[PDB]
């Protein structure tokens, strides 16, 4: 999803990377089901 | 100075804006002296 860091870049620049939050917080200091399948 | 929000843009994206702080704050909710002159 795009939220709160991808948004500014997508709206003013024209791109938005997925792991933008990770790149940011690094750059600056900062239910399994059961289904009958046949193996 | 480009600090803590222009950094990600200028590094991954390759662009920057002057008032990035304020456009971020809006897009999402979030010395005198006396000299001798001739007037």
């Amino acid at each position: 999803v795009i939220a709160n860091t991808n948004l500014v870049t997508a709206l003013v620049m024209g791109k938005a990377v997925s792991n933008m939050d990770d790149v940011a917080r690094y750059l600056l200091g900062g239910g399994s089901a059961r289904v009958r399948a046949d193996l």
